[PDB]
């Protein structure tokens, strides 16, 4: 049939045919083939009009629960169960990423030797067609298993208490079909940033919608090579990059992106941000971004300028990677064979986190400390490298001399430091709590 959905989140009205919804409310929609954008009518309000397709989940399904979030991993559940202030018994669902098929209950909790912590239940798909964590209590479905541990914590560490917080994701595109739209409908608002390239600022589009803005000189790029990079670039999808919203193409360039007010990297490394951060957190900001990189690495596409300025921070220390260097002066970041030659791959990339690491590992200092962009290229076309910072552990420097490679052949890649990292303190997150309580 028509197929009723219910609304996740909250989404208003940006433009004239698109549909203002509230969480929980249900949406008939007809054709609900893979897509961003659907056309809706809703029962409650009789209004109709295209819907964000990541707002709403069909009813009565696993999706449509408030505490299933499906396809997150072991890190990215701790990164929100984590957040100080929720209570013991915080919770969501969602699936194992250690064996496939199977669910995984993950629940904050709270003790006197090791504080604040997550434990991880797995939830067997008894392959019948019942779920349990233990054998003895089994049930029909995730939603009963859900209903009977937030009443009886039975074994449990807590009692699930409350669901756990998320902030209500962006739309893929600001609306069905915009991607190049006219100037007339950003307003330029407050400006973030000044580049060698353009400027960043805050605004809006058609009046309602929070955007970042990055405007290019003219003269940069011929609005053609722009275009065909943007649309590379536009494809590209995933948790640990920015998304591009929107292009005015015509000149002077416009580039309409997520605005993350939190700021950039370097400026959240520096002062009363960067202050409250341990070598935990730090680790944890580069297996984010080099997540990021991974998946650029493996759509086959190249960044051309990373550096802690064009990684942005969102809420719980999320790290975004951004600004791609769509129009290639950051010399002290360029590997000897893109700034020499003009040769930006993958592997001039992975020298760039490698000048990343010790951004992250210094406070935000400056790399090569006293000297001059000329200087740097010659001394490092020499075989000249950074030392291991103070304060930094031996084994990440070891890891930044790897990504510095001489030969961008004998450069690790991205699918290793991502792996590296997220294993430091050891982890690709594998403890699961056993059944012997009461």
């Amino acid at each position: 049939m028509v197929t009723t959905f219910v609304a996740l989140y909250d989404y208003e009205s940006r433009t004239e045919t698109d549909l203002s919804f509230k969480k929980g409310e249900r949406l008939q929609i007809v054709n609900n083939t893979e897509g961003d954008w659907w056309l809706a009518h809703s029962l409650s309000t009789g209004q109709t009009g295209y819907i964000p397709s990541n707002y709403v989940a069909p009813s009565d399904s696993i999706q449509a629960e408030e505490w299933y979030f499906g396809k997150i991993t072991r890190r990215e559940s701790e990164r929100l169960l984590l957040n100080a202030e929720n209570p013991r018994g915080t919770f969501l669902v969602r699936e194992s990423e250690t064996t496939k098929g199977a669910y995984c209950l993950s629940v904050s909790d709270f003790d006197n030797a090791k504080g604040l912590n997550v434990k991880h239940y797995k939830i067997r798909k008894l392959d019948s067609g019942g779920f349990y964590i233990t054998s003895r209590t089994q049930f029909n479905s995730l939603q009963q298993l859900v209903a009977y541990y937030s009443k009886h914590a039975d074994g449990l560490c807590h009692r699930l208490t409350t669901v756990c917080p998320t902030s209500k994701p962006q739309t893929q595109g600001l609306a069905k079909d915009a991607w190049e739209i006219p100037r007339e409908s950003l307003r330029l608002e407050v400006k973030l940033g000044q580049g060698c390239f353009g400027e960043v600022w805050m605004g809006t589009w058609n009046g309602t919608t929070r955007v970042a803005i990055k405007t290019l000189k003219p003269g940069t790029m011929s609005p053609e090579a722009f275009l065909q990079e943007a649309q590379v670039m536009k494809k590209l999808r995933h948790e640990k990059l920015v998304q591009l919203y929107a292009v005015v193409s015509e000149e002077p360039i416009y580039i309409v992106t997520e605005y993350m007010s939190k700021g950039s990297l370097l400026d959240f490394l520096k002062g009363e941000t960067g202050k409250y951060l341990r070598l935990p957190q730090l680790v944890d900001m580069a297996a984010q971004i080099a997540s990021g990189m991974a998946y650029v690495e493996r759509m086959n596409y190249v960044h051309r300028d990373l550096r802690a300025a064009n990684i942005l921070v969102g809420e719980n220390l999320v790290c975004k990677v951004a600004d791609f260097g769509l129009a290639r002066f950051p010399i002290k970041w360029t590997a000897p064979e893109a700034a020499l030659y003009g040769r930006f791959t993958i592997k001039s990339d992975v020298w760039s986190f490698g000048i990343l690491l010790t951004e992250l590992t210094t406070k935000g200092r400056v790399p090569y400390p006293g000297m001059v962009n000329r200087e740097v290229l010659d001394q490092v076309e020499r075989g000249y490298r950074m030392p291991c910072p103070p304060e930094c552990p031996e084994s990440l420097h070891d890891l930044m001399c790897q990504c510095w490679r001489k030969e961008p052949e004998e450069r690790p890649t991205f699918e290793y430091l991502q792996a590296f990292l997220e294993d430091y303190f050891t982890s690709t997150e594998p403890q699961y709590q056993p059944g012997e309580n009461l």
